[PDB]
C-alpha cells in the first residue's frame, strides 16, 4: 500500500460497507491507474474517479478522497453513501463534482466544497439527505458555473446575500424541493451578470414584496417560484422592463393576488412559458399581452380570473400549443376565435362560467388536426355534442362532464380512431351505445356516461374495448342483459351499471375479469343467482392503471332514499360545489365528501373493494367462495330474494366494514365467525328467516335492535337473552 493506491484501498475498506456487485473488486494490491472506475493523466496520476450507479453502500468523507492530489473528477451518484465529507482537510483540485442520488445529509461537506475547492466547475448535490441551513457562498470559486443543492432537506432562510455573493460566474442554480423559508424580498442578487437560471420552486418563501434586485439578472431564462407562500401582487413598473432573455416565468401556487399588471407584458418579446396558476388573480391577461407571439404554453388555471380575453387576447397568439383557464370566472360562449388555434393539443375551460354551444369549428383547415384533448367540464353549456368534434382524428380525451347538455351522441364521436376517454357524466345525453364501439373507433379505457338519458342495451361490442379500466353506466335508462363479453376486459378495474333497467342474470363471466375491484349493479332488474366466478379473483388482483385519477366519493347518513345518491364519481375538472346539484341532494345531503387520486388499498394479491347488488330480485344461495375477498370492505347484497345460510366463510371478510344482508330470505343462524371481523361497522341484518343466538364476540352486540329487527326468532344481546 504507498500513496495514491493507499488512499483509494482506504476507501474500499473504509467508506464502502456493501459492493454486492463487486464493482471493487479489481482493487487490489499490485499500478492503480488499471482499476475500475479509475482514470489517470499522463503523470499517471489520478485524474478521475467514477463509480456512478454501482450500488455501493458507506460513509463518504469527502475529505479522503480530495487528499488525490490530481483528481479533477467525482462522480459517485446513483448510490447508497451516507454522511459525507465533513471535516475540513487537504487541497481540493475538483473541477466536476456529481455526489446527487445518496443519502449524504452533512452539510459540513457542501461547506468544504464551497470553500476549499477552487477550480470547480460544477456540483451536483442534488436528491440527498442535507439538513441544516445555507452558509456562506463559494465566492473564492470563480469557474463555478453550476449549482444544484435540490431535493434536500435545507431550511431556514437563504441569507440576505448569499447569491449576490456567489461567483461572477455562476449561470444555474437550483433550490427546488427543500425547506427554505424567510422573506423572498430579503434576497439581494448583486451584479448576476452569468445568471440564466434560478429556481426556488417548492419551498417556504413568504412576503408581500419581489426583491429589489432580481431585475439585476438581466439574462435570466428561467425564474420559478412555484409553490411557495408569496403573497401581494406581482411588481408593475419597471420590474420586468430589464429581463432580455425571460424564456420560462412561473409565479404558479403562492398567495398572490390582484389583478395580472399590463407591464408584465414586457416579457413578451421572449416568454415561451407562462404559468400563472394556483393564485387568487382577478381581471383579465391584458391587451398587451397579444405581442405574445412565442407563447408556446400559458397556464392561468386556479385564478378568479375573467372578461373577453381569450376572444380578444389568446385567439391572436397563433402558435400557443397547451392553453389552462379551468377553475376561473370567464362567461359567455367559448370563444370560436379559439379555433384559429391551429397548433392548440390542449384545451382545459374546465369549472368556469362558459354558456352557450359546445365548439362546432376545432379542425377546419386540417392540415392537419393537431388537438388531443378538449376539456370543457362544469360549465353551462347547453345544445347537442357537435358531430364536427369527429374531425379531430387526434383526439385522445373528451370531457363534457357537468354541463346543460342534450340530444345523441353523435357516431362520429365514436368512430375518432384515437379516442381513449370519453368523459359525459351528468348531462341530458340521449340514444344508445353503438354496436361498433372500440372496434369502429379508438379502443376506450375510460367511458363516463353515469347520470344522463341514455337507452337500449350495453352493446356486446364492449368486449373489444380490451383497453378499458373504468366504466360508468349508471342512473341511466338501459335495459336489457349485462353482455357475457364484458369478461374479455382483463383491465376492467371499476364497472359502474347501478340505477337502470337492467335484467336477466349477472353473467358469469364478471369474474374473469382480472383487474375488477369495484362492482356496483344496485337498482336495477337483475334475477337469477349470484355468480361463484365473482370470487374467483380472489387473492390474485394485482393494483392497476385506474390509479392516479381524480375521484369524489359522497357519503351521505341515509338510508334507504339516499342509496344511488352520491358514492363514487370521475371528478377531473370539477368543483365540490357542484356535486350538490346531483339527485337526491335534498333527501340526501352530503354528510362527507372525500376526494383526491385514486389509490389502491392493496401491494399485490388483492380482491374486490366494493361489491353492491342491493335492490335486485337475485335468489339463490350466498356463494361461501365470496368470503375469501380480504379487501372487500362493502358487501351490500340488501332489497333481494337470497336463500340458504350466512357462510360461516365469511369470517374471512377481515377488511369489511359494511356488510348489508337485509331484506331477503336468509335462514339459520349468525356465523360467530362474524365476530372476528374487527372492522365491522355498519351491520345490517334485519328482515331475513334467521334465529338463534346473535355471536357475543367483535362487533354484533354494539348494533342498534333495529340491525336484528323482523327475524324468526333471534336473542342474545342487543336482543331479550337466549335463556329466557
Ligand atoms: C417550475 O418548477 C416546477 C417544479 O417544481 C415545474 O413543475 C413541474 O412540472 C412538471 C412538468 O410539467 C410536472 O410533471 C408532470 O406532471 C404530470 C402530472 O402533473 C400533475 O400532478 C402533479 C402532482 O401533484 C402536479 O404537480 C402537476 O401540476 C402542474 O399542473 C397544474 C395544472 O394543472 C399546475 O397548476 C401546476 O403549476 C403544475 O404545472 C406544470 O405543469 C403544467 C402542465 O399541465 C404546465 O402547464 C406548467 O407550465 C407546469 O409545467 C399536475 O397537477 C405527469 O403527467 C407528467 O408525466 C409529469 O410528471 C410536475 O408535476 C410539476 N410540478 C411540480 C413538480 O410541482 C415547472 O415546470 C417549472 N416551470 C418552469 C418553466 O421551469
Ligand atoms: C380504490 C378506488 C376505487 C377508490 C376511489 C380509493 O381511491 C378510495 O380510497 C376508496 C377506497 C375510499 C374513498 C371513500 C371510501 C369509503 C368512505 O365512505 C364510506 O361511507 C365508508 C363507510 C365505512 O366506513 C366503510 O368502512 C366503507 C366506506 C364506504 C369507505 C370504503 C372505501 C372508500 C370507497
Ligand atoms: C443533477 O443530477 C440530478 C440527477 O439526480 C439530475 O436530475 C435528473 O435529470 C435527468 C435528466 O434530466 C432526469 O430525467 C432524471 O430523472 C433526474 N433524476 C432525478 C432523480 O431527478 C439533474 O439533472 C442534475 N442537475 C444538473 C444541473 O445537471
Ligand atoms: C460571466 O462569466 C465569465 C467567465 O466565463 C466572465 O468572463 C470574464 O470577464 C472578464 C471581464 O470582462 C474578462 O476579463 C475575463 O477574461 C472573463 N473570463 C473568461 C474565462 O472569459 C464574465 O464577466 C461573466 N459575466 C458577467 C457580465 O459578469
Ligand atoms: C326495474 O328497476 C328499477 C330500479 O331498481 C325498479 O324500481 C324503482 O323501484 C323502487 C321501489 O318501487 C323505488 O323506490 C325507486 O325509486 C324506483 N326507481 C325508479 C327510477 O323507477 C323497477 O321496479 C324495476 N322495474 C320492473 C320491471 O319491475
Ligand atoms: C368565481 O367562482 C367562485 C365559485 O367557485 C365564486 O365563489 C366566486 O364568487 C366567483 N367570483 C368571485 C367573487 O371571485
Ligand atoms: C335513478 O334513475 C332515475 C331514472 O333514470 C332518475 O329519475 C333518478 O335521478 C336516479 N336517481 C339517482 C339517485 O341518481
Amino acid at each position: 500500500d504507498f500513496n495514491e493506491t493507499a488512499l483509494l484501498l482506504a476507501f474500499k475498506q473504509n467508506s464502502v460497507k456493501s459492493d454486492p456487485n463487486n464493482v471493487l473488486g479489481n482493487w487490489k494490491y499490485e499500478g492503480s491507474c488499471s482499476w475500475r472506475g479509475v482514470s489517470c493523466s499522463d503523470d499517471g496520476r489520478i485524474v478521475g474517479l467514477d463509480l456512478r450507479n454501482s450500488g455501493l453502500t458507506g460513509t463518504l468523507n469527502l475529505v479522503n478522497l480530495t487528499a488525490l492530489p490530481n483528481l479533477q473528477n467525482l462522480y459517485l451518484q446513483g448510490n447508497y453513501f451516507s454522511s459525507g465529507g465533513d471535516s475540513s482537510g487537504s487541497d481540493c483540485y475538483l473541477q466536476v463534482l456529481d455526489l446527487s442520488s445518496n443519502s449524504i445529509s452533512d452539510y459540513s461537506m457542501v461547506d468544504y466544497v464551497f470553500s476549499k475547492c477552487s477550480n470547480l466547475v460544477s456540483v451536483n448535490i442534488s436528491n440527498n439527505k442535507l439538513v441544516g441551513k445555507l452558509g456562506f457562498a463559494p465566492s473564492s470559486l470563480q469557474s463555478l458555473t453550476t449549482v444544484d443543492l435540490s431535493y434536500n432537506i435545507l431550511s431556514d432562510k437563504i441569507p440576505e446575500s448569499f447569491i449576490s455573493d456567489f461567483p461572477a460566474s455562476l449561470k444555474y442554480l437550483d433550490l427546488t424541493h427543500n425547506n427554505l423559508s424567510g422573506d423572498f424580498s430579503d434576497l439581494s442578487f448583486g451584479i448576476c451578470g452569468n445568471l440564466t437560471f434560478f429556481s426556488l420552486s417548492q419551498n417556504n418563501l413568504s412576503g408581500d414584496k419581489f426583491p429589489i434586485t432580481l431585475p439585476n439578472c438581466k439574462f435570466l431564462e428561467t425564474l420559478n417560484i412555484s409553490r411557495n407562500n408569496l403573497a401581494g401582487k406581482i411588481p408593475n413598473g419597471e420590474y420586468w422592463g430589464s429581463f432580455q432573455n425571460l424564456k420560462q416565468l412561473s409565479l404558479a401556487h403562492n398567495r398572490l393576488s390582484g389583478e395580472i399588471p399590463p407591464e408584465l407584458s414586457l416579457l413578451c418579446k421572449t416568454l415561451v412559458i407562462l404559468d400563472l396558476s394556483g393564485n387568487t388573480f382577478s381581471g383579465e391577461l391584458p391587451s398587451q399581452f397579444t405581442a405574445c407571439v412565442w407563447l408556446q404554453n400559458l397556464n392561468l388555471g386556479n385564478n378568479y380570473l375573467s372578461g373577453d380575453f381569450l376572444n380578444t387576447v389568446v385567439s391572436k397568439i397563433t402558435g400557443i400549443t397547451y392553453l389552462y383557464v379551468a377553475y376561473n370566472n370567464i362567461s359567455g360562449s367559448v370563444p370560436i376565435s379559439l379555433t384559429n388555434c391551429s397548433n392548440l393539443r390542449v384545451l382545459d375551460l374546465s369549472s368556469n362560467g362558459f354558456t352557450g354551444n359546445v365548439p362546432s369549428g376545432f379542425c377546419s383547415l386540417q392540415s392537419s388536426p393537431v388537438l388531443e384533448k378538449i376539456l370543457i367540464a362544469n360549465n353551462y353549456l347547453s345544445g347537442t355534442v357537435p358531430m364536427e368534434l369527429g374531425k379531430c382524428k387526434s383526439l385522445k380525451t373528451i370531457d363534457l362532464s357537468f354541463n346543460e347538455l342534450t340530444g345523441p351522441i353523435p357516431k362520429e364521436i365514436w368512430m375518432l380512431p384515437n379516442l381513449s376517454d370519453l368523459v359525459m357524466w351528468a348531462n341530458n345525453l340521449t340514444g344508445t351505445i353503438p354496436e361498433g364501439v372500440c372496434v369502429k373507433g379508438g379502443n376506450l379505457e375510460t367511458l363516463i356516461l353515469n347520470n344522463n338519458l341514455l337507452t337500449g342495451s350495453i352493446p356486446e361490442s364492449i368486449s373489444r374495448c380490451t383497453n378499458m379500466i373504468w366504466i360508468s353506466l349508471s342512473s341511466n335508462r338501459l335495459t336489457g342483459k349485462i353482455p357475457s363479453g364484458i369478461g374479455n376486459l382483463s383491465k376492467l378495474a371499476i364497472l359502474q351499471l347501478g340505477n337502470n333497467s337492467l335484467s336477466g342474470n349477472v353473467p358469469r363471466q364478471l369474474g374473469n375479469c382480472k383487474s375488477l375491484i369495484w362492482l356496483d349493479l344496485n337498482s336495477n332488474n337483475l334475477t337469477g343467482d349470484l355468480p361463484g366466478e365473482l370470487a374467483s379473483q380472489a387473492g390474485l388482483v394485482m393494483p392497476g392503471s385506474v390509479s392516479g385519477k381524480q375521484f369524489a366519493f359522497v357519503r351521505n347518513e341515509g338510508g334507504t332514499d339516499c342509496r344511488g345518491a352520491g358514492g363514487l364519481v370521475e371528478f377531473e375538472g370539477i368543483r365540490a360545489e357542484r356535486l350538490e346539484r346531483l339527485p337526491m341532494v335534498h333527501s340526501c345531503p352530503a354528510t362527507r365528501i372525500y376526494s383526491g387520486m385514486t389509490m389502491y388499498t392493496f401491494s399485490a394479491n388483492g380482491s374486490m373493494i366494493y361489491f353492491d347488488i342491493s335492490y335486485n330480485a337475485v335468489s339463490g344461495f350466498i356463494p361461501p367462495g365470496y368470503g375469501n375477498m380480504g379487501y372487500l370492505q362493502v358487501l351490500n347484497l340488501g332489497h333481494n330474494r337470497i336463500t340458504g345460510t350466512i357462510p360461516d366463510s365469511f369470517g374471512g371478510l377481515k377488511a369489511i366494514g359494511v356488510l348489508d344482508l337485509s331484506h331477503n330470505n336468509l335462514q339459520g343462524y349468525l356465523p360467530g365467525s362474524l365476530g372476528s371481523l374487527s372492522f365491522l361497522s355498519d351491520l345490517d341484518v334485519s328482515n331475513n328467516n334467521l334465529t338463534g343466538p346473535i355471536p357475543f364476540g367483535g362487533q354484533l352486540t354494539t348494533f342498534p335492535v333495529s340491525r336484528y329487527a323482523n327475524n324468526s326468532g333471534l336473542c342474545g344481546v342487543p336482543l331479550r337473552p337466549c335463556g329466557s
